[PDB]
């Protein structure tokens, strides 16, 4: 015959709950929440936010929704013709997470002896074939067709060692300083990943508009995660059951007005804030209102599917600085997460931090389908069929005091389904000389793997303006690029690429074949 002690009688005379309705074991699992205030591990994104965030999905509202696409206008990458790190042979990569080279601080696309240059993932779909290679194009040009293919970056190579997502910034001599994730798969197939910098040197041959990679130097790890604020690989190794994500990738470099650098990247929390069947029972994980929280508690216990999930998903998006040491650098300083998803989702990708003004604005991209709240992300797919977002928060601080977008986080939200040609992925916003209070949003069109049919690749999208807001709101703008264009200026908007979610439209969002079919 327990009785609730604490703040928990409290909680449930305000949810309108009627005490003696209450069995033993709802008592004395209410009995063990753990009402502390002290925020652990930097911005959360809460049990709430994610259910907001689906909800706005749901909703298709042209504020976040991801614009439609001319689906009949999407073309492979002619650049992706080209020779595969894992074959030698010239064979028709696709093309996934890229990143341009850009300024530091500013995160400005650099203009490199009149280039433009990026780097991404390729391979052949279907094969484990995870590498980066350098592509390039004349600075401003807007024509998918010109962009070529300088190769993989650390030429030939097998599963072994994959390099994952990062970004990259020049050197005062004019080289690469490049951020990337080194990924070791040989202890039993896992994806042991690592921060990494390499320093690459180009040859340019003017005459034939050709970059070719010369020198890549002092290619080594930077950070592994220290075991407090972020997750090491023994850490994950000691718990896991095939349960719980590894993440210790996708950095992305800034620096501050001072000059000090900084890696942003995506990690899982360590001891600070860890893992575990204890976080069900902190709640300030909850996020909502107290008699909305009550629910989802209650929720959580009763789903044994989203109580495992809830138990692993430890989600962050951490900070580190860096030394001096440009070309070679050491970490100086591990920070508290900026944010994190404790019981709400273990995978938060891609982060970017681009300071507008005297702000930065954090964005990061997720598959709502890594989170706990099995019942908020299969609505979505039910609705959409595809449960794909990006969130953004804001501070007037580059390490600490993320301060959520659009109430939730949410500022993207998937739009088609995830096996059409018009499905997109890994949203990187790069900012816009000459309009402080845009960005514009690059990613991936078509998912990988020939989901949406054979010869159908991951391909550079066309990109979109995103209007950013004093008052932390954002607004999708109907601004359309050619296909990967990373540069907006005054020749860039290209209106013929836009779709419509008609069946029939000659620009629908559907390909012939992709209106009705299942998801
Ligand atoms: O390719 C690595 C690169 O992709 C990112 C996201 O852009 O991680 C994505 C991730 O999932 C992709 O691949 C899985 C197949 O297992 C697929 O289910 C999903 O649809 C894809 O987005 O890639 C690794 C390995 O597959 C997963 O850990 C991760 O979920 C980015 O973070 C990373 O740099
Ligand atoms: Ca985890």
């Amino acid at each position: 015959k327990a009785e609730l002690k604490g703040q928990v009688k409290d909680i449930v005379e305000e949810s309108g709950v009627d005490t003696s309705k209450l069995t033993n074991d709802q008592i004395n699992e209410l009995n063990k929440i753990n009402f502390s205030k002290e925020a652990k591990s930097g911005t959360q994104l809460t049990y709430n936010d994610f259910k907001k965030i689906a909800k706005t999905l749901i909703e298709q509202d042209a504020r976040y929704a991801i614009p439609f696409f001319n689906a009949s206008k999407i073309k492979n990458m002619p650049a992706a013709k080209t020779l595969d790190a894992q074959s030698g042979k010239v064979e028709d990569l696709e093309i996934w997470d890229s990143w341009p080279v850009q300024d530091a601080k500013t995160g400005y696309v650099s203009n490199w002896n009149g280039y433009q240059l990026v780097i991404g993932m390729m391979g052949v779909p279907n094969v484990n074939d995870n590498h980066i290679y350098l592509l390039y194009n004349k600075y401003g040009d807007n024509d998918f067709n010109h962009w070529k293919n300088a190769g993989p970056i650390f030429g030939l190579g097998t599963p072994v060692i994959q390099q994952w997502s990062g970004s990259a910034t020049l050197n005062k001599d004019g080289s690469i300083q490049l951020y990337y994730t080194k990924v070791d798969t040989s202890d039993n197939n896992t994806n042991h990943q690592k921060l990494a910098s390499a320093t690459v040197y180009l040859n340019l041959e003017k005459d034939q508009d050709k970059i070719s990679i010369a020198h890549v130097d002092n290619d080594h790890i930077v950070f592994e995660g220290d075991g407090y604020h972020y997750q090491t690989y023994d850490q994950w190794k000691e718990t896991n059951k095939g349960a719980d994500n590894i993440a210790m990738r996708d950095a992305h470099v800034i620096d501050d007005d001072n000059g000090n650098r900084y890696l942003v990247f995506e990690a899982s929390t360590g001891t600070e804030n860890y893992q575990g069947d204890d976080q069900i029972y902190q709640w300030l994980n909850y996020g909502g209102t107290n008699k909305d929280n009550l629910g989802d508690f209650f929720q959580i216990l009763s789903n044994s599917d989203i109580k495992d999930r809830a138990k692993w998903s430890n989600a962050a998006i951490g900070i580190i600085k860096l030394n001096d040491d440009v070309k070679n650098p050491s970490v100086a300083k591990v920070y508290s997460p900026l944010i994190s998803a404790p019981m709400v989702s273990d995978e938060i990708e891609r982060p970017d931090v681009v300071k507008l003004g005297n702000k930065y604005y954090l964005f990061a991209a997720t598959r709502l389908n890594r989170g706990s709240n099995d019942d908020a992300w299969m609505a979505t797919n039910k609705a959409v069929g595809d449960n794909v977002a990006m969130i953004g928060y804001v501070s007037d601080n580059l390490t600490h005091g993320y301060v959520p977008l659009n109430e939730s986080g949410v500022v993207l939200t998937a739009s088609v389904p995830a096996n059409w040609r018009t499905a997109t992925y890994s949203y990187y916003a790069v900012p816009v000389e000459g309009r402080d209070d845009q960005l514009l949003i690059t990613s991936y069109i078509t998912n990988r793997g020939e989901v949406a049919g054979k010869g159908m690749h991951a391909t550079w999208a066309p990109s979109f303006l995103l209007q950013i807001n004093p008052d932390n709101t954002t607004t999708v703008l109907a601004k359309m690029t050619n296909q990967g264009d990373w540069i907006w200026d005054d020749s860039s908007e290209n209106p013929d690429m836009m779709g419509v979610l008609e069946k029939d439209a000659p620009n629908s969002a559907a390909l012939p074949g992709e209106w009705g079919k299942p998801v």
